């Protein structure tokens, strides 16, 4: 039947987390259709002057490859 | 000693993680007693046109058994 | 070349969880010099009344060595 | 929004793998409602005279919990 | 062929770490039947002055499901 | 030496896990040469009315990259 | 009490996930007694023109130890 | 240099974790020589009706080659 | 909110699993405060002529961080 | 803010570790731009008459990708 | 079909990381015939005066059984 | 009986593995005693224009504690 990929990309914010999460989905949307779900895989980020500098979150989108 | 149970639950939410957490819990607290603890085991959800359709977080939540 | 070391702490909130971490690296940034990065390893938390008491992010801080 | 709960269960067959899972699934819809997906944590098994005896497929069981 | 449920519990004990196991299944067994196995997932415990407090293993415990 | 990338895709089919694992490769082998080894890295899959709906299988494939 | 031991092996079988699996039982029991149980650690497997070459289930394999 | 060979091993007790890792280590010294390390990889057992009926402990057992 | 700190502590004792364990957190005590919990990681040890030589748990030590 | 792009590659050679590290990178140097870290998943590798035929380094590399 | 299989050796060396595992293929290879591949499991060592005293790197090694 | 302390290093290198491991041993004997044993937890790296720029090894070092 119907063939998924998954592609592994990393969101980042200075903001939060949903806000990383959300980068990386906006930017699959410029170029992936049938984008389904996600997975997060891991939460990392930089440290700065005033603690969090970027929120860096990894994670795998599956998308339903088109026939 | 006292025992306890976990059960794996999946709380959802348009909203954030949070809110997703706190909808798991607040149907739990509707039929459990002595709710303690939770542990997030996964992070997922789904894609719509504005990105985050739901967040969905799995949990495992702890909570001491009473006797029988 | 260059030697970092990592500590790991428990950061709690009942804000959130971006909050726990903030007051993790915030307490490490109180005596710690060349904080760097950071990796979060469980997210775990307390129940009562109306819901999440507190949200506690476990994480490694990783900082960079002197001399 | 929604909650689903997922338990785990495992399923045993002679047969093979997917009437292990057939097995479990089958007995699930006796008592549980909107039964949605599983997914297989473990594949072990027993050994006879004649090699496998039962597959056992370990797997958690999500579904959501009605209003 | 025959189906079992796994559920999760933590046993605890000021004891030991089998005494915290055997708490856990004594409870399980109050309400449980044909209990056949058990898995350790994690020791975990508290600290109080004199060193340990309470052991905690977190166990998952299989039953074979009665069939009607 | 050689160089291979791995791509992870998830095959479906109602029938079972082999024809799930088959129409990984069956696409993948449509676009892509030089393809040598899989990884199976879960077993997920929907219910319907008569148990399993879709066997989901997710593997990683891989491939040896050609010269530029 | 009594003593098992766990072996690794790989089945391979063109024909499916069962047929590796008594293909590594069927070697094993030519010259092990007391096979017992087995765990499935990996499933993998070759490509060729056909989509799947050979499937390869790496399990352990348990049996008591005599005496 | 020096090469070490790991076998996995069950040993299991009615009494506790501690006798049934020395049930396995037992058995062990009674062909292998050179035993060095062990690693534990998984505590499992069965159930009776006194709550556990054995400990089954799961453990990797080093020791050097000759 | 509070932070905790995390340390790796490996206890031994030719006794016993228990004993490991209480010897790591007798020696935390020495010089750490507000010991909280604690999580073993590992289990591992040396072999002798009668066995067991050195019981060796690995373990995460948690406890709450003063705050000036 | 910016997104980066992970992609799994297995880099090759008879020669040691980071020779294959190396040759995965080379390869991927080619055609991707803002290549900035990787992270080792596994190393395996091929056995022949001698010992060593190849090491086989399975690798996650991160770049940052293009904005416009 | 062909069936594999897989002991955990440990190699050492003082010089390094292929030179360990050379070592527990070269010792494999006196009495184990089809030795096929390996499989990095763990990278460990002891320390000495200078740094590392000995690598230790502990494989996986899969060879094809012979048929009869 | 004894007890033992580990803590994570990451050692740096841009010539190889071996040398990132050195670097982090190396630096912990210059404030600690009674080092022991080490366990590589993680490779990771950045990348530069010849390919690796830093091989950068995460790894627990054990020593004894006095
Ligand atoms: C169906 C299900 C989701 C409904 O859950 P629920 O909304 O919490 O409703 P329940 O019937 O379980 O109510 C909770 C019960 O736990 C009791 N309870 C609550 N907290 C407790 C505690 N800390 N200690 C002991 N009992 C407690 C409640 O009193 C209530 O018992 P009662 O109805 O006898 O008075 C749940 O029962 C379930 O997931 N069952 C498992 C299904 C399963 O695995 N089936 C096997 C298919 S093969
Ligand atoms: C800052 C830091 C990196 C410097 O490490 P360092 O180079 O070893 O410097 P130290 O001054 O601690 O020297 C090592 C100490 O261990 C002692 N020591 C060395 N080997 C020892 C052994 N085997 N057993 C017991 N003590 C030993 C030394 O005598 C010295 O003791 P002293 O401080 O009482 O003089 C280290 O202290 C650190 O990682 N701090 C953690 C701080 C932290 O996590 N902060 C909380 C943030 S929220
Ligand atoms: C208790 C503890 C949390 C306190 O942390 P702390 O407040 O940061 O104090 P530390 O001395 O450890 O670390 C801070 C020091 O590191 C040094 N330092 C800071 N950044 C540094 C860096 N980048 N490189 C080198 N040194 C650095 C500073 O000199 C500082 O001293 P200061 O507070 O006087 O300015 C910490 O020391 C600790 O985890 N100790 C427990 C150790 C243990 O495991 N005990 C054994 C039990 S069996
Ligand atoms: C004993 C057990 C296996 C029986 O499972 P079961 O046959 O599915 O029966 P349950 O009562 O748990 O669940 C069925 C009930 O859930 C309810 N239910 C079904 N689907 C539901 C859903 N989607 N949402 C909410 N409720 C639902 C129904 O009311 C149903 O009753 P019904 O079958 O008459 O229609 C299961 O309850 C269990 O594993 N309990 C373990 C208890 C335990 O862990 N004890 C602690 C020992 S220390
Ligand atoms: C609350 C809870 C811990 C209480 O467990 P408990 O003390 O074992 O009490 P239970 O009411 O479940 O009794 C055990 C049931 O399992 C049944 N049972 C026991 N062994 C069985 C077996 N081998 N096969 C089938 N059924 C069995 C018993 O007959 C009994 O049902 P009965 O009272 O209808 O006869 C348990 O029911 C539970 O974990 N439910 C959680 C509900 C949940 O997850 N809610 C959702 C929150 S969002
Ligand atoms: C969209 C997608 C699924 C389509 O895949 P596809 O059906 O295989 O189609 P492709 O365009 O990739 O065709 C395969 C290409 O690989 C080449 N190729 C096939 N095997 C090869 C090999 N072993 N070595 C080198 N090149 C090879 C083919 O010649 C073809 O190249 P060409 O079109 O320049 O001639 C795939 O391109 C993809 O997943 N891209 C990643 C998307 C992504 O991660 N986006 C980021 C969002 S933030
Ligand atoms: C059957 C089995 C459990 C019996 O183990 P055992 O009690 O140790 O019996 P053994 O006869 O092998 O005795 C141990 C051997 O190791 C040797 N030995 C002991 N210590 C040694 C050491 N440190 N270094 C090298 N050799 C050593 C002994 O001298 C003896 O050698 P020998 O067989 O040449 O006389 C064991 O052989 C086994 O697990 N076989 C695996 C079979 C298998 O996987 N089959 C494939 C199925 S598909
Ligand atoms: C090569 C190998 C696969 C051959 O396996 P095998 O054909 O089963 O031969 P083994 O002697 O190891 O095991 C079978 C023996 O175990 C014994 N045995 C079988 N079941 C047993 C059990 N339940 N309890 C005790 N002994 C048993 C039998 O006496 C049998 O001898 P037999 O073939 O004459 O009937 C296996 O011996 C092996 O894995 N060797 C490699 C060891 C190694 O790691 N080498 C070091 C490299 S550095
Ligand atoms: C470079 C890269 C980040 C760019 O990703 P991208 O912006 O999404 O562009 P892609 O070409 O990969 O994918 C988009 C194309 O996929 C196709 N596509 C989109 N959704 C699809 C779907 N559901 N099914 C099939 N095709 C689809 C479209 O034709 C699309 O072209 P378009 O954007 O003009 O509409 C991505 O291709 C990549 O990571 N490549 C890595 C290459 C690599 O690993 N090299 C080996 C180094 S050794
Ligand atoms: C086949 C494949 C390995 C070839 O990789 P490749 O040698 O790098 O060649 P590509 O054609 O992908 O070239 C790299 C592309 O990434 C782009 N790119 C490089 N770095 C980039 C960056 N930092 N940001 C955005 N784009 C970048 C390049 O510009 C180039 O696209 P262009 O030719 O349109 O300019 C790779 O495309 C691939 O893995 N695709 C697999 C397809 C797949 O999974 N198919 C589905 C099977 S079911
Ligand atoms: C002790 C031990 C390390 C010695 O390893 P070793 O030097 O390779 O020596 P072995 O005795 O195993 O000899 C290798 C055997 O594999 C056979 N062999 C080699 N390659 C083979 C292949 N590809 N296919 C089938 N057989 C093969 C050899 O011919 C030899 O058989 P033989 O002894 O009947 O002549 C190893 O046998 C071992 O780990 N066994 C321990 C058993 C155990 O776990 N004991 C139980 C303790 S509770
Ligand atoms: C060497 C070491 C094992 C000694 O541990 P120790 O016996 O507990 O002794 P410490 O020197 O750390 O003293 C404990 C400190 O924590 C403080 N403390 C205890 N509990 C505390 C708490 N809950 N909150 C805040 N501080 C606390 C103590 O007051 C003491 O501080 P002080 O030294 O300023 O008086 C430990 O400090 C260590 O592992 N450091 C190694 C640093 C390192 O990694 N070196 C870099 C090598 S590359
Ligand atoms: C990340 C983390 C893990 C914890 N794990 C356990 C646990 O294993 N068992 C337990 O009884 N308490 C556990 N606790 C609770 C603590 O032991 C302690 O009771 C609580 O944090 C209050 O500590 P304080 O009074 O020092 O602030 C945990 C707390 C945190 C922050
Ligand atoms: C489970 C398993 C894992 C394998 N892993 C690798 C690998 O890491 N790298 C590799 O080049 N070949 C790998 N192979 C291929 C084998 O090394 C070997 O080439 C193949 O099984 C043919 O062996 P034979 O000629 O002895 O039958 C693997 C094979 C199996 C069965
Ligand atoms: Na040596
Ligand atoms: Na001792």
């Amino acid at each position: 039947g119907k063939v998924y990929k998954k592609v592994e990309l990393v969101g980042t914010s200075e903001e939060g987390l949903e806000a990383a999460i959300q980068a990386a989905l906006a930017r699959a949307r410029k170029t992936l259709r049938h984008l389904d779900w996600f997975e997060v895989k891991e939460i990392r980020g930089t440290i700065g002057e005033a603690g969090v500098k970027e929120y860096q979150v990894v994670l795998e989108v599956g998308f339903a490859l088109e026939e």
